[PDB]
C-alpha cells in the first residue's frame, strides 16, 4: 500500500493498529490483489497507533504463556486460506513450518503469535503512523453553511514531541481494545500495578530477582493464573498470594459446541436477537471467555500447590498460597516500609492481613475509550440518543438528515453486547475484516 | 455378619441396599475387623432392597459406558486403604489387578465397577433380605400408654408374593436414590421412556434392531448423550434426534480446584453455612455434576456430527441430528401408526416437527420419595415443622420430648441442600460409611 | 491443464494416478501459475491410471480410520501454503474449514482425506486417462539408423476393453506404488486375502454380516490392527484372531527428533551416506513406519481385550484373541467344509490348530513392479549394471552413449533404499512435487 | 521386627538396604502379620546399608522428576492390596490422599515416592545398620574339620570410624543395586562427572548459579535427558550441550502389550527359555528400559529447542544445543583454563570442538559388584563354574557336596540376563518380596 499526505482527504482512518486494524489492513491488501480477487486507483489510506512500533499485549507477554485458540483462527486463513498472510505462509517464509508441524500443537507461544503479527505489520508501514495517539474525532462540512456533516477530522498527538497534527477523512474506524479496570475501592499507588503493566513496570519495581518479595495477585481469571504462576519462577525466592473472590480459579470452556458460538457465521446469529435475549446468552457463555483459565495452566498450578503439601502438610507456611473467597477492604499504604499491609474479609454477603511490596492487579478491561474521542460528533446521532449504536456492519447509526451517506464511523473490538463473545478476540478477526472491507470501500471496489 | 430372626428388635434396619448402604455395611464390617481396628457381639443388623439381588442403575449399564470418578473413590479406599473391600482388592481376588495397572485408567467401565460392588455386595447376603419393598416405617412405644416412642415398625413388601412382613428397629437408615423425574407436560405412553428404563424396556418396545426407527432422545445431560450415542451403535439404520432447551452439550467440571467441594472434608464446612449460603454455593458449582456432560463424550458425539457433515453438508439429510433451544410443547400419540408426533417451539421465552417410534426422556431424578415413606412419623419432628431437617451426622431432628434417645431416623443421599452436591453421589461414601457407624452404633462399639 | 491428442509426442508421460502422481500433477499447475510464480506454452503431459477413476487405498478405508500424518503434510503446503490445493484451502471451499477447526485434531480421517486428493485429482481430469494399465515403456529412436534412443513408447492395456493404445514421450515417471506381498508358504485360495482387498473382497466372501464366521489375520503392523478390531464391529458375531510372529503390537516412533527423518530437507542428507550407512539408517528407523501400529490404536484393541477378561478369566473362551509368537506351518483348505485348517508353531528358532472360514494377510507390499515394465529398457543402463539407479532427482542412470540428454526416465516411491522411510508416504509428496517439475521441466520453465 | 545382637548366628543378612530388600523386609512383615496370613519366634534377621541413612538415587532428585511406573507398583500393592505398605496407605496416614486423588496421575514426582520408600524403611529401622559397607562374604565351617559349608560371615566397614564389623548369617541376600559406567576412553577428572552423582557433587564445582558455564552432558537416555533439560532451569546463563551416538533421543516403549514384559508372572516365562531365547528377547524389547526417554520428556526438549528457533534461525548460536551422532575422541584436560577441551567425531564407521566446565556421563550402571564381594566364595560353585548362576528363586547354584542345604547366596536386582528387564526395576518388587520371604523363611513359616 502507498503512502497518503497528511493534508490530503483520506478515505479512511484508522485508530489503533492492533490486530483489529491489523486484519482490516490485510483484508484490504487481500481484496487489491488479483491472484486472489478476479475484480482487481488505491484507497487514501491512514492507520494511527499510540506505540512506536507494532506490539501485542507486550505488558503480558509472559515466558512460556501460549495462544488461547487454533492458530487457523489466524488473521487471514477463515477468511482466505490461500492469503499470503496466513501463519502457516508466516513459518514457510521464516523457513520454521516442517518444525512447528513436528510440534503438533494448534497452540503458539504467545511470544511466536506476537511475531507472526509482526512480520503481517511490517508489510503496511507505508501507511501506519506510529507514535501517534489520537485525540479527538471532529465533524467537517464541506459546505459550512450546509447542516451536513460530509467528513471527519482526526487529531492526534505526537507521544515523542506532543505536538497536534490533523488528518481528514470520510470514514474513521475505531480499534483501540481496551483500557485497563481498576476496582475503585483501591488506592492508587507505585505498588499496585495492573495485569497489563506486569512484564513493563514491575521489573522497574521490584529490580532484584532474588529477593524475598511478598507479592500478591487480585483475580481469578487467566491473567491472574499466568502472573500467580510466574511469579514463584521469575522471583524463585519471593512468597506469592492470590486473592480472589470465587471459591476456585475456573477452567475455560472450549468444549466443540460451546465453542462454535465463537463461529464467524454465529455473529449474524447473535445480532439478529433482542437486547433481552442478547444478554441472556451472553452469561450462558460466561464461561468461555470470562474470569476463566486454560484447564492446563489449572493443573499445574495445582500440582505445584500439591509438591508444597508434599514438603509442608501446614499450608500457612507455603511459599506460595492461594486465598479464596476473599476480598480487599482496605490497603495501608502510608506505612515507613517498603511493603503495604492488604486487610482481607470474606466474599460471602452479610479474616486475616498480608504485607506486600506489590499487588498485581488482573481485573479485566473497560471498552469504552471510543466515547472520549467521539464526544464532539455525539450531536450527529438520532435525536435522544445517549449511547453508540453500531449496525451489523459495525457502522455507528447516524441521523441521516446531518450526516452524508459518503460519511461514517465504524467500532471494533467493543461491540460484545451486540455483536457476541468472540468481538474482542482474534476469534473472527479474518472474516470480519474482509466484511469491512466490504461496508467501507464496497462501491469503489464494485467498479473495478 | 449374622442374620437375625424377622420377629427380633434390630439395632439397626436399613431401607435400600444400594453403594450409600453397601457403603455402610463395609465401614461396620472394617469397625468390628481386629485387623483394622484395635477396638474390636454383632449388632442385629438388617438391609431391605426391593430388587431381587444386587444391581447398580442396570438401565443405564450402557455398553462402553465409564465411570466418571477415580476409582480411589471406592467404597472403602478413602476410609482405610488396608480394607479388604478396596477396588484394588477386588482386581487382586480377581486375578486382574496387573491387567488393570496396564490400562493406565481411573475410569473404570460401569460394567466392571457395578461387579466390583456385586462382589462387595455378595459378602453381606445373610444380613439382606432381597425382593422387598419397603412401604412405611410406623412408630413404636414398648409401653403403649406413655408418650415415647423408642422403637420403628418398618413393613415391606415381597416383591414376588405381594406378603407384608413387619420388622422393628431401634434406629432406620433410608438409602433409597431417587426416583424418575418426568416433565409435567408430557403424556403418559410406552414409548415414552424415561433414562433409567433405557437398558430394560427399549429392547422390548423396538425389537428388531435393523429396522429404521425414528428415535428421540429429550435432555442435555450426561444420560440423554449416552442413550444418544448409543442408540447410534444399538441401532445402526435408526434415525436419532437430541432435543435440548439450552443451546449446547456443555463439559463436566473435574478441573482439580473446583472438585475439591467434593472431598469428604469439605461437608463439615458445607453443612455449616446458612441457608442462603448453601442455595449460592449450589448453584457457583452446577456445572460439576448437573445436565453436563463428560468432554470425551462431547467430543466423540461431535466428531461423529463431523463426519455426517463430510458425507453430506445438508444437516437436515443427516441420519443423526441436535436440535437446541427446542421445548416440546405437544405430542400426539393416539393416531393410527406406530409413531408420535411430537411438535416443537423455540426454547427462548417472550418451530419443527418430528414423528418418533419412542421418546427416551432423561432429565434426571426426584430425591423425595422417602417422605411417603416417613408419612406416619412425620408428627415427631418439632411443632410446626414441615419438612425433615437432617443434623450433620445425617439423623433427622425430632421433639425429644416424643422420641428416645436411643431410637432414631437417618436419611442417605437425599441430602444435598444440607450436605453438598457430593451426598447423591459415589464421591464420599467410604467415609461417610464410617461416620454412619460411628453416629448409629457409636456408644455399642466404644464398650469394646 | 489442457489435454495433448494421443498421437503426439508428449513431453511427459506419467504411469499411476496415485498421491506421488498427484502431487506432480499440482506443483506443475503452481509452477504455471503466475500469482503463484512470478516466472511464468503449457507443456504436452499425460497421466495413465488403471482404476476407473481416482481413489486412494480403497480396500482399507475401514470405517473409523484416521491419517497417520498431520494434515499439514498435505499435497501443496510444505511446498506453497498459498497453494489452492491445500487441505485448509479444500475445507475453506466445502464450507468445513470451522467446522474442521473446532475439531482441534491434525488426522483426518482416511475417508476426509481421500476426498481432498479427489477433489484435487478432479482438477486434472483433461490430462488423465483412465482405465489404463501400463503393460511396457519401449525405447524409440527418431533416427531408427542411429544408435541415440531419444524417446519412448508406453504401451497400456484399456481395462474395458482389453485394446493396447500406445504414447510417445521424451520423459517417463513410473510412480505407481507397491503390489500385494503374501507369504511364499500359504497356498491360493479365495478365503486368503491380503489386507488391500479387505473392504473390496471380504464382504463377497462372508455376506452375511449376523453369522458366526471364523476369521484369522496374519500380521502386527497397523492394518493387521486396523483390520482385526474391525472384523469386531463389521462382524458382531465373529470369532476373530490376530496371528503375529512378535510378541506384541508394537507403537510407530512419532516422537520429535526421530519423526524429523521425515523432513523433505532430510533427503539430501540421507541420499549422500554409502550404502552401508543407508542400510544401517533404515533398520535404525524402522519403528517409525515399519510392523508398527498407531498408539491410540493399540490401546483401544488392549481395552476390549480387558473388558473380554472382566466378563471372562479364560482366555482360551474369548470371542477375539491375539496369539503371538506363531507361525503358519500349514493350511488345509481341500476339505468338504466351508472352513480352512490353519496349522500353527512357535516362531522362535530351533502349537495349536485354528479352523476358519477366511484368512486375512496383512504382510505390506513389495515396490518392485517398476522392473516388469522397465524390461525392455534395460539395455539402456551402464553396461553390467543390473539394477536400476535413481540419482537424487530420481531419475534412473542411463549410458549418456546410448541415450540422448532430453529423454529419460523417472521412479517415484520405490527408493526407500537410496531416498529413506519417506520415500512411501505422503511425508515429502508436496516438496518433491516441486523437485520433480523442476527436473523434468526445469529448461521449459526457465525459458519464462 | 526386634533386633538381634551382633555376635548370634542370624537366619538372613541382607547386604543393602535400597528398594529390593526394603521389598523382602515389607514382605517378611505381612508373611509375620496375623491380619493379612492366617499362619502367623522372629528370624533373626539384619540388613546392612552404607549410606547412613535412607536415600534413593538422591544424586538424581532432579527438581520436577517423576516415576516412570504407576504407583500401583510400588512395594506391597501387587502382592497384597491390604498392607499397610502401600503407596495410597503411605498418602491416608500423611493426609494427603484425597489430595493425591485429584492429581489424576499414576505418576508421583520422584521426590514424593522416595519419601514414600523412607516412610516404609523407618519402620525396620530396628533391624538395619546403617553407615556399614559391606566388603566380603566369607565361607564358614561349624565343623571346621569337616568339608561341609553351613554358614557365611559377611564383613562390613563402618564409613565413619572406619571399623571392621563381622556377622554370622546361615543365608545372604546381596541386593547392592549398580555401580557407575564410566566410558573406558575418558581420564578422571573432578569435572567429569557419573549422572548419579548430579545433584551431589555437581554444585560443589560449579557453585555460582549464575555464571555461564560452558556444559556438556554425555548420553541419549533418560538420565541424560533429565540432566540435560534441568541444566537449564539451575543455571539459567549456561551454554549446555548435549553429545550422543544415536542420531536421535527415542521414547521409552510403555504400550500396554509391551509392557506385559513386566509382569511379575511373565519372570516363570522368560527365565524357562534357552540362554539364546533369552538373548533374544532382551534385545527385542532394549526400547522399554534401555537408552531411552519418557515422551513427555523428549517433547518439552523438543518445545525448548524450537523456542530457540523462533528467536534465533542459526542453530549454531542457540543457548542450548543437542549433537548427534557424535563420539568424544579425545579430552584436554591439563590447560592452564576452567574449562576442557573435548574433540568430538562422527559415532558412524569407517568434527567439532567444544570448551566446557563441566561433563556429565549419563552412561548407566554396571551390575557386577556382587563378584568382588563373592570372591572368597566362588570355590563352593560347581566345578569348572566360573560364574554366578541363580535358580528362579534367585539363590545361586552351589555344591551339593560343599555346602549344606540350610546355607545359602541369593542375588537380587543384578539378574536381568536370567530373570529379564524388570529385574533391576521397581517392577516386580513387591511379588519378589514375596517368593523372596518363601524361598529364605519357607520351612520356619511352615511351621506355623
Ligand atoms: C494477556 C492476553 C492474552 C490474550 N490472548 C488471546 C488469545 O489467545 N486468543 C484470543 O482470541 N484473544 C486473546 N486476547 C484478547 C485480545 O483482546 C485480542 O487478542 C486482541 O488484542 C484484540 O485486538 P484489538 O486490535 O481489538 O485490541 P488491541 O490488541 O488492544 O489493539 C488496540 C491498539 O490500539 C492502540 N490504541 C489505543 N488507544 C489509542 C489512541 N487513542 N490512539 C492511537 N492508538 C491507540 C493500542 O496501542 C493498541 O495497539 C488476549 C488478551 C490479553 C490481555
Ligand atoms: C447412569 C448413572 C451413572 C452414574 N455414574 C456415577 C459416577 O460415575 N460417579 C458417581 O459418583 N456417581 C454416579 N451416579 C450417581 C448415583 O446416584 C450414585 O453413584 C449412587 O447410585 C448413589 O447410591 P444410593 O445407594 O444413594 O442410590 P441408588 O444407587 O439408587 O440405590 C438405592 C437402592 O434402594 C433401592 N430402593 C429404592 N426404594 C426402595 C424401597 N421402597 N424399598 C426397598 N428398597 C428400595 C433401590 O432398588 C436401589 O437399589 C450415577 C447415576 C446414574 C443414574
Ligand atoms: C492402509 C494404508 C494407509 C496409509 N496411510 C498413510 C498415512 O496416514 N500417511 C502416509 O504418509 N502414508 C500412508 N500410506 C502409505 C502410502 O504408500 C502413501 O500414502 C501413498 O499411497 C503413496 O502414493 P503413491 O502414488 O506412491 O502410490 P499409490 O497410492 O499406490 O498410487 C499408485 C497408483 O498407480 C496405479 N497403478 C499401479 N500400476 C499401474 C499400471 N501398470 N498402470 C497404470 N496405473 C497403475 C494404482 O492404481 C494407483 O492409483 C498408507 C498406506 C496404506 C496401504
Ligand atoms: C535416576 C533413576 C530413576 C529411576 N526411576 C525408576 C522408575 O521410575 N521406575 C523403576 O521401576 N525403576 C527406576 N529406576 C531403576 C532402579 O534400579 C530401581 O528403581 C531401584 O533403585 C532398584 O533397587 P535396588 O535395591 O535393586 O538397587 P538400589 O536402589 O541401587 O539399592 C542398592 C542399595 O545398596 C547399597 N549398597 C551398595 N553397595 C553396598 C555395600 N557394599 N554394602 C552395603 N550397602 C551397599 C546402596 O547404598 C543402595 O542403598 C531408576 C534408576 C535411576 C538411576
Ligand atoms: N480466549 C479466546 C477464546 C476463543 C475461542 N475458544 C475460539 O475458539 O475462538
Ligand atoms: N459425576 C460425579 C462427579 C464426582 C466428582 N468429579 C469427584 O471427583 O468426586
Ligand atoms: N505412517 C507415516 C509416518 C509419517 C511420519 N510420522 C511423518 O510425520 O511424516
Ligand atoms: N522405567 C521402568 C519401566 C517399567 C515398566 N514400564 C513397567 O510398567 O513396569
Amino acid at each position: 500500500l502507498r503512502s497518503t499526505p497528511q493534508d490530503e482527504l483520506h478515505d479512511l482512518l484508522c485508530v489503533g493498529f492492533g490486530p483489529a486494524s491489523l486484519a482490516i489492513a490485510i483484508a484490504l491488501h487481500d481484496a487489491l490483489d488479483p491472484r486472489l480477487n478476479k475484480s482487481a486507483a488505491q484507497p487514501k489510506i491512514c492507520f494511527l497507533e499510540r506505540q512506536k512500533q507494532f506490539a501485542w499485549h507486550s505488558g503480558m507477554l509472559v515466558p512460556g504463556s501460549k495462544m488461547q485458540i487454533s492458530f487457523i483462527k489466524d488473521l487471514a486463513t477463515l477468511r482466505d486460506p490461500r492469503s499470503s498472510f496466513t501463519f502457516l505462509n508466516y513459518l514457510h517464509q521464516k523457513g520454521r513450518l516442517i518444525h512447528f508441524t513436528n510440534l503438533s500443537t494448534f497452540l503458539p507461544a504467545r511470544l511466536e503469535f506476537e511475531d507472526y503479527m509482526r512480520w503481517c505489520a511490517q508489510q503496511f508501514s507505508d501507511v501506519v503512523a506510529y507514535g501517534e495517539e489520537v485525540v479527538e474525532v471532529i465533524p467537517g462540512k464541506s459546505d459550512p453553511s450546509s447542516s451536513v456533516v460530509d467528513f471527519f477530522t482526526v487529531r492526534s498527538r505526537n507521544v515523542e514531541t506532543g505536538e497536534i497534527s490533523a488528518r481528514r477523512t470520510r470514514k474513521v474506524v475505531i480499534a483501540i481494545g481496551g483500557t485497563a479496570k481498576m476496582p475503585s475501592g483501591l488506592p492508587q499507588d507505585p505498588r499496585i500495578i495492573h495485569s497489563s503493566k506486569y512484564c513493563t513496570t514491575l521489573p522497574a519495581l521490584l529490580k532484584d530477582k532474588s529477593k524475598p518479595y511478598n507479592i500478591a495477585v487480585l483475580g481469578s481469571g487467566q491473567s491472574a493464573a499466568e502472573i500467580f504462576h510466574d511469579l514463584q519462577k521469575r522471583y524463585p525466592n519471593s512468597r506469592t498470594t492470590l486473592i480472589m473472590a470465587d471459591s476456585a480459579m475456573r477452567p475455560s470452556d472450549d468444549s466443540p459446541f460451546v465453542n462454535e458460538i465463537f463461529n464467524p457465521e454465529r455473529v449474524d446469529k447473535f445480532y439478529s436477537q433482542s437486547a433481552a435475549e442478547r444478554q441472556r446468552s451472553l452469561l450462558a457463555d460466561k464461561a468461555t471467555n470470562y474470569s476463566v483459565v486454560r484447564l492446563e495452566l489449572i493443573e499445574e498450578i495445582y500440582n505445584d500447590m500439591y509438591l508444597q503439601r508434599v514438603k509442608n502438610p501446614d499450608e500457612t507456611q507455603w511459599q506460595h498460597r492461594i486465598l479464596p473467597e476473599r476480598k480487599i477492604t482496605r490497603v495501608e499504604h502510608h506505612g515507613p516500609q517498603s511493603r503495604m499491609r492488604i486487610h482481607l474479609k470474606s466474599s460471602k454477603p452479610e479474616k486475616e492481613t498480608l504485607e506486600v511490596d506489590a499487588l498485581m492487579v488482573a481485573t479485566g478491561y473497560n471498552r469504552n475509550a471510543h466515547e472520549r474521542l467521539l464526544s464532539k460528533v455525539q450531536h450527529l446521532r438520532p435525536t435522544g440518543q445517549d449511547q453508540w449504536k453500531p449496525h451489523r456492519d459495525y457502522r455507528v447509526e447516524m441521523d441521516p438528515s446531518k450526516v452524508s451517506s459518503e460519511a461514517g464511523i465504524w467500532l471494533q473490538g467493543c461491540n460484545e453486547r451486540t455483536h457476541g463473545l468472540s468481538d474482542s478476540l482474534l476469534s473472527v478477526l479474518a472474516v470480519r475484516g474482509g466484511e469491512m472491507v466490504q461496508s467501507i470501500f464496497g462501491e469503489q471496489l464494485e467498479r473495478a
